[PDB]
């Protein structure tokens, strides 16, 4: 015990330690410890991991083997029994716009990913695991139980790899089994920019010495940009309508096409650097080409962070956002700013907030031509109608004028996306997300519900009556314990978002303590957090407090009616402002003289 040895991916690189922006790849944040919080670098573990042979064999691997005594069910089967729902009717958050489910998808991803092994392009090992289902190294399939439906229908089981891990990647051996991070832990808009300088360079447009970021040239959205199309065939934006023959977007973040709506927010994003770029470059003729990157880029962070912490988390944590995330009192060097392995389970709480359907309406808010509203389903990876039917802002104003799901301990997950999930990989829309994430719970040796329960100091319940009192519901309480046996055994990831919300929130007392910290932690850990003295100066900053997320819909879109807070429900038309009773984020502080 004390590692502190093991890493061949670096890749590493010289501090500057002068320079006044962030790297691309997240090092030299910490002068101390240069690696602390870059993108490719173990998870961070807020507690000891919990394997089946303690290494990194997953609970549930070998059949006889139980945890506390008890056997694990299978991902699916708690997923039909505890999860699913039939009846949409209801569901919807009366005081949550659609907003509030995609701006904390961005945040998200802009923090964490641990994406799959591969060690398989030219490979049957991808196939002896879609095709037969034997468990064996990185396969890991999810098996479906006795009277599921999609065992008449999609076979026995669904495919699933085990996430990457640090060091190698190979077979292997030694300490505990650590997933690995792709992206920079601080809250610095890396999802527009990439964390690697090879994607942040084919990103960028180094042809104009301007400082832009290179956009689509096949297609525009009336003569505003949209993001480049991705090079990599097969590409499945083309496969989901091979009539149609529409790429995938090339985007900071891999996972930026996953579905119609999240593409949309990274268009936003894209356009608003841009935007920002030929602005400063207007009052700084002299400005060289990195330098309205970097700029611009430095901005576009700041903007980030402000509208996370002053408008979202707020209404995430509610009544006890103060009591983990108390007001900023200066950059503290000694905070580990890295995203802990357990965040990236707390965070899905995300899920059970998307609704069934997805709209897109005309000028007047209102249903835009005849198939306005469509399944949720049939947006996955779905580029085609951006490009091929309206461009964003029709969507945009679905952001603006649609209620998201509200999480409902009888209504988990829509089957939109427990039934009909699909992966950017296989053919069917025929995945469980719900499944996913309890098998990845297993995958990255997560301890149990109880070990989290204590670790923020909150009772730990042992018995069927214990867990309805904390879950304050008699059916969930039992469905779970049959199950599970024990409330040791539940799963965080179902475990915390089963407990009921706290005042003015939208998630309960574990994971508003699981949330809070982490949050606590990139703001206190971040050398370039807005706030932070000598970052930016007192006028830029002062300028900063008056971004919001719907000035950025106005300078971006042709939408010109807007509500003032675009979280909350808004209902058009009396909740809706006109554009330009809209407080603008002035750039006249950023001007530099000579002499
Ligand atoms: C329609 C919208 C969404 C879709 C289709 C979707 C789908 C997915 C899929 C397929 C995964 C990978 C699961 C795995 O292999 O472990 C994932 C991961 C995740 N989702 Fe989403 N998701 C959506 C929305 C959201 C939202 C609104 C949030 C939070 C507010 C969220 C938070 C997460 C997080 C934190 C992960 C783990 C990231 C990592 O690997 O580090 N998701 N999602
Ligand atoms: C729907 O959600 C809204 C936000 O979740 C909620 O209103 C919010 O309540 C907060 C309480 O802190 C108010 O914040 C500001 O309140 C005083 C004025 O009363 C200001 O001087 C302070 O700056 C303080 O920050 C807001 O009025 C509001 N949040 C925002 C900015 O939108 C609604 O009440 C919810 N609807 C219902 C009826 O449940
Ligand atoms: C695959 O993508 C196709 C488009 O890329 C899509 O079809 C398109 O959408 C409809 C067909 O249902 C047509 O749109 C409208 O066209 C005129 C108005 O401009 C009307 O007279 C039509 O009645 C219709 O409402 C488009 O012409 C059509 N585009 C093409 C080239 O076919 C397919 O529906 C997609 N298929 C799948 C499986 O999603
Ligand atoms: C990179 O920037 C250059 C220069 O701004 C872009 O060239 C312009 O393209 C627009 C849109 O096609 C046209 O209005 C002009 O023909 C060009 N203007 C200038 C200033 O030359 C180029 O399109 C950008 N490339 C990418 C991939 O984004
Ligand atoms: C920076 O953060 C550290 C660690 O999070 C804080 O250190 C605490 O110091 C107190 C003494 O005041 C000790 O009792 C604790 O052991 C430390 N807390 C923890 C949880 O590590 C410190 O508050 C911060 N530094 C400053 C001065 O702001
Ligand atoms: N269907 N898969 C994805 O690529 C994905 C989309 C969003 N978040 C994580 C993964
Ligand atoms: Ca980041």
């Amino acid at each position: 015990s004390w590692e502190v040895g093991c890493g061949a991916p670096v890749p590493l690189v010289k501090c500057d330690e002068n320079s006044p922006y962030r790297t691309i790849t997240g090092d030299c944040n910490n002068r101390r410890s240069p690696a602390l919080g870059a993108a490719n670098r173990a998870l961070a573990r807020w507690l000891p991991a919990e394997y089946e042979d303690g290494l990194a064999l997953p609970f549930g691997w070998t059949q006889r083997k139980t945890r506390n005594g008890f056997r694990v069910p299978l991902a699916r089967e708690v997923s039909n029994k505890i999860v699913g729902y039939l009846d949409e009717e209801g569901v919807l958050d009366q005081n949550r716009s659609l907003l509030f489910m995609q701006w904390g998808q961005i945040v998200d991803h802009d923090l964490d990913f641990a994406p799959e092994t591969e060690l398989g392009s030219n490979e049957h090992s991808k196939t002896q695991c879609e095709e037969y289902c034997i468990q064996g190294d990185n396969c890991f399939p999810i098996m479906f139980p006795k009277n599921d439906p999609k065992l008449k229908t999609q076979g026995k089981c669904m495919p699933f790899f085990r996430a990457g891990f640090v060091c190698p990647t190979p077979p292997y051996q030694s300490l505990a089994r650590e997933q690995i991070n792709a992206v920079t832990s601080f809250l610095d808009a890396s999802l527009v920019y990439g964390s690697e300088p090879s994607l942040a360079s084919r990103l960028r447009n180094l042809s104009s010495p301007l400082g832009l970021m290179a956009v689509n040239q096949e297609a525009w959205d009336h003569g505003l940009a949209y993001l480049p199309f991705n090079n990599k065939k097969p590409s499945p934006c083309e496969f989901i309508n091979t009539t149609a023959r529409v790429p995938c977007f090339l985007a900071g973040d891999f996972r930026a096409s996953e579905q119609i709506l999240l593409a949309t927010a990274h268009t936003l994003l894209l356009r608003e650097h841009n935007r920002l770029a030929r602005e400063l470059k207007k009052l700084n003729p002299h400005w060289n080409g990195e330098k309205l990157y970097q700029e611009a880029r430095k901005i576009l962070g700041a903007f980030i962070q402000i509208i996370t912490f002053r408008d979202y988390l707020p209404i995430v944590l509610g009544s006890e956002m103060q009591k983990w995330i108390p007001p900023y009192q200066g950059y503290n060097n000694s905070v580990d700013p890295r995203i802990s392995n357990v965040f990236t389970f707390a965070f899905r709480f995300g899920h059970m907030e998307v609704p069934s359907t997805v709209s897109r309406l005309d000028e007047n808010y209102q249903p835009w031509g005849p198939e306005a509203e469509l399944p949720l389903h049939t947006l996955f990876f779905n580029t085609w109608r951006i490009i091929k039917d309206g461009g964003i802002d029709p969507l945009v104003r679905g952001l603006l004028a649609k209620k998201s799901k509200l999480m409902n301990q009888d209504k988990m997950v829509t089957s939109e996306l427990r039934n009909k999930l699909f992966q950017p990989t296989h053919k069917i829309h025929g995945f469980d997300l719900a499944a996913i994430n309890l098998q990845r719970c297993r995958d990255h040796g997560m301890p149990g519900y109880n070990s989290w329960r204590g670790f923020c100091g909150l009772s730990q319940p042992k018995t069927l009556k214990g867990l309805q009192t904390v879950l304050k519901n008699k059916i969930l309480a039992k469905k779970l314990m049959d199950l599970y046996k024990t409330p040791d055994n539940i799963d965080i990831w179902i475990g915390g978002n089963a407990e009921p919300m706290v005042e003015r929130g939208r998630v309960g007392p574990l994971l508003a303590c699981l949330l809070g910290r982490q949050f606590q932690q990139i703001r206190d850990g971040d050398r370039f957090w807005w706030e932070n003295p000598g970052v930016f100066t007192e006028k830029q900053r002062d300028s900063l407090q008056k971004v919001s997320f719907s000035r950025l819909i106005c300078d971006n879109t042709h939408i010109t009616k807007v509500p003032l807070h675009a979280f909350q429900a808004n209902n058009y038309p009396h909740d809706f402002v006109d554009c330009s009773t809209v407080d603008k984020l002035d750039l006249s502080p950023w001007a530099s003289r000579e002499n």
